[PDB]
């Protein structure tokens, strides 16, 4: 039988006996992504070239998340990776779920038209204060949904929740997501790491023995395969798809790493475990980090359980 | 003033006061190729699910089907075909097309970015059209280039008047012109190679990409990208500069890379566009080819990069 | 602020605190719609030409299915079927769902408009589900509306709460919300209706026509307008005002249009919206069915101009 | 085998062995008819209602624009410019173009088919370009048509090799030929004009009508359509055979429809495809036009049925 995103969501929604108040934020994340892969994929821009004869892809995609996750009277707390502080919804339009998002990850190679990504992760609010920048200070654990959309050679929305991953295709014709791989599980291990090498000067002496220990095979095996999209969302979805390993890892002149714990490790953990993987900063789980400011970044090391695990011996081994 | 790719072809071809073959193969092409982005985009996937009750075969479909009834064409050579396809005579015109209809399709179970990549001979001899047809070396290409199905679907086109790119309107199905006479930096800060294959590695490539990590003049090191589809890494390429390489080793001595319908138009679109493209021994352009399927190693990419990997590769003897 | 189909409809549900299955309902609808939209603009028509070498049933397919599998419904009546369909039991819910896939269909050929109808009702005995529970009175209509497949395509649903109008963003595959609780003019300036069985017209017909021709007070004359499908007919009429006519003639003695699937989801939308529709001796939304396929006369638009045929309807006995 | 217009164009301008402007004419209207198709589908209407928080004038820009650009063209008449428009002298072409950029656009609130209507004409003289270019009776068109923006988007081009029809495939924007070398019907059983003006109906008029719906022999009364939309009027009668009438009467002596860009493009599609077109004293395409904007009479459709309706014509002359 088919099924929707729209229609899978309404159903969950119902066997929980739930509000509707959070399957109304996720029909309005859908309504958000399929106007962001519109415009990704360039529609109109014969208007642009003066065909007859306007903001950029970052900020349009920005103003339809945040306008669609306002007008959908679900949210009060918005963290974007444009924004230096959350935005708290006006009161008219106040529900309970806080949205931490990256509206347009990989945005700094769409020049050269490589897969990009929205990245999202709600939080129920749990406290009974006014709404603030604090309640978006909640560990990865807390998620109450999590995922992303993959802009790449067709256009896949990955949601997870507690009943698992289920992936979803934008049907362009019909503009409906449809549902093609249900509660998806990631290889036990895979055969591809997934980092830039280009920085192997600053590499931690545990990043350098690992990654030459896939190179290398201390029994002579087979190398494992390098892949590096630079786009996050192209790579951790990858690595679902495929298993393996991806790797931002913190070295000595990135203490934390470089990539954000609120809208892209957390989603991406959240991801990761609920389809059988591992997400660590190399001391902790990602979604155990309780985190200080919004931005703030993490190391993440994700993947097949496996991989991780090796990852985490070597990462021992050097203390 | 605004431009397609279409309206772009006919303005050359009268020009160069040509016959108007060329004009409709490219024709033929280019629809081709607006229906390979439409199913790779994956519409009407809801069809396929029971909403009322592959991909590189659809592909080779199109794309035979679209040059066979062009009348523009004689031999044919796929990735997807064992041997070349020869049109009907009623339907021949005087031109060869090798192609691979859809590559990175073998990795689209990740949504990965693939491409269409296609180079055009004229035929060699008014005798009956054989495979030895298209066993042409790239010097002697009329017109190559590649469509991107990424996360916009742009098609390249290069031809003697230099390298033009074309974004594909979806609200219209129409190639706008964006990018005029293209020329590649003369020098990028970017390598691309699937590095897992370390303990094969030549001499030259090991050391070449020691001096990407490590610069012996203390600059900044190049960063690592690749992405696995090959018209997505040497479009990146193109557009940001840098250096791409699927060399040869020991285990593969020829490489793995097709000559004629993956190497020979990427080395012809970046030469037209002032960049190199090497099997690392000669020019891709000038290797002869004696099979349709042989393979070729290649380094493209910014001239300086190709020309700093050739001084390593000439000093390892 | 912006709002679309599926929005309003979760909000209207949550506002009347209801379990979610009319929603699901119209959810699934709508998905069909647009289904049905895309192959009525022909999208993939190039592939039944052989670029890689009937409508009204993939519209009735479609809707069955897309309505099965909402779980929702329980009895399907479609144009498109001699008899009811029962759900299976697993996918029982409480809904009725009489349907015109694809109204208009038959002058498809010159790319007239076209359109699908649907009334929506809560089924009303305890009884096993059967064909007799489709044989309700529009009065008891919970939902109703259509979709046009005009020169865009707008979906305009009818409830308790009003009419409203939203608009297919093909762009992105959305119905947006252009027009709130919309209401018909009191008296309008157009007349519908196939003059060409004039000499089968019952007289309060002629009659009427001729006041709309030869206007007693001078004023000016109603224009006329007639396409001959009918969801583009009343949707002028609901937009620009005026009145429709499908009167009895000698080979509709019975009238013409269906009740079920035709005439009460437009009547519906006409009294939500302030406008009125009757048979001449009754409004098509009293009438009490008996056979899911039968016919009804239908004269209906702004309340003035059928309020004038009424009288004069009256005026001859 | 799969034809495209712009494939079937090449193929007609390759055989006439023409320079290629024409070419360059038709396939720039092409792509401004799909952009047109785009903006008539509502294709971002939701950007305009604030999800990130004109119609004929657009019409006429694109088509405007894609002209001007073609340097295929000299002077442009629009229904939307009062004057003439010429071309600046480094764009100038050989053809005059007349057109309609949206006809029917006036009843566009209620999603009614719209239309563009275009003719083509070699230009006559060598002087200086100037209005007078354009006053050339329909004999001399070169090329007419028009687009139909229905229940799909259909392209109807007209030559001296005849009439072919053009269905657009959205999900490729390729227009895909599905009717080649049409013909209209001898004699159809529909008529279509604006039966609520009888009041001023001319007497010939009202008495042909009458004939229609009570056909003095044994024979069916027709069945009478008028959509208001010009295209979808015409492209019904061509499709399907009868009758479309905008006739003179005394209060409108040369009737309403213009000569230049509606009644010649539709007169010459109709004896293109063996129909006629008549303004009641002459053939549409006969008339010498000494204003670009001036209007005429039109009588077009099946053969028989402008034959006895010219009988009835000169019954009351
Ligand atoms: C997807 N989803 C949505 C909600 S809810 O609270 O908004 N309730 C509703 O929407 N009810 C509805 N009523 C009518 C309609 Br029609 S939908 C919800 C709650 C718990 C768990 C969920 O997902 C399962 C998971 N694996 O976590 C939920
Ligand atoms: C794009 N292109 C196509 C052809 S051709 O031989 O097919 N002739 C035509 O198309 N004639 C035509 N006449 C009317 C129309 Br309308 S098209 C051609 C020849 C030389 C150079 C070209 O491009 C410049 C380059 N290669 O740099 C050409
Ligand atoms: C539009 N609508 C839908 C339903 S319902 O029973 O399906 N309930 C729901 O959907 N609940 C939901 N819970 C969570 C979500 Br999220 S939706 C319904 C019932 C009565 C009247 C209606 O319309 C009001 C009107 N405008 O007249 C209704
Ligand atoms: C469709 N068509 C177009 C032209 S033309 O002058 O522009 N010539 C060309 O385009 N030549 C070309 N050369 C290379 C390419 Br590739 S096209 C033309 C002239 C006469 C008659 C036509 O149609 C048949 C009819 N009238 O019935 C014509």
């Amino acid at each position: 039988d088919v099924n929707t995103l729209t229609r899978f969501v309404m159903e969950e929604g119902r066997k929980a006996r739930g509000t509707g108040e959070l399957t109304q934020l996720l029909n309005s994340l859908c309504t958000a992504v399929k106007a962001i892969s519109s415009a990704v994929r360039k529609a109109g821009i014969a208007h642009l070239y003066g065909i007859a004869g306007v903001k950029k892809l970052d900020v349009l995609s920005n103003d339809l998340v945040m306008n669609m996750l306002k007008s959908s009277f679900a949210t009060c707390v918005l963290v974007s990776e444009e924004d230096k502080h959350a935005i708290i919804v006006e009161p008219e339009k106040r529900g309970k779920y806080v949205v931490c998002f990256d509206p347009l990850d990989g945005s700094s190679n769409i020049d050269c038209l490589v897969s990009v990504g929205t990245i999202f992760g709600i939080y129920r609010k749990k406290s009974t204060d006014e709404p603030s920048e604090k309640d978006a200070l909640q560990p990865g654990r807390n998620l109450v949904a999590a995922g992303y959309a993959l802009y790449g050679s067709a256009t896949m929305l990955v949601l997870a929740m507690d009943c698992g991953v289920n992936c979803f295709m934008l049907d362009p014709a019909i503009g409906e997501f449809i549902l093609v791989d249900k509660d998806v599980k990631i290889k036990k291990k895979g055969k591809i790491y997934s980092l830039n090498e280009g920085y192997a000067k600053d590499f931690d002496p545990a990043v350098t023995e690992y990654i030459q220990r896939k190179k290398f095979p201390p029994d002579n095996s087979a190398p494992y395969g390098a892949r590096y999209v630079g786009s996050m969302v192209a790579d951790v979805h990858r690595t679902l798809v495929y298993g393996g390993i991806f790797l931002y890892p913190a070295n000595k002149k990135s203490p934390n790493g470089k990539l954000r714990l609120l809208y892209e490790c957390n989603p991406m953990a959240y991801v990761m475990e609920k389809a059988g993987g591992m997400a660590t900063t190399g001391k902790e789980a990602v979604l155990d980090v309780i985190p200080t400011d919004i931005h703030q970044r993490a190391p993440v090391i994700l993947g097949s359980p496996d991989d991780v695990l090796e990852f985490l011996k070597v990462y021992e081994k050097h203390s």
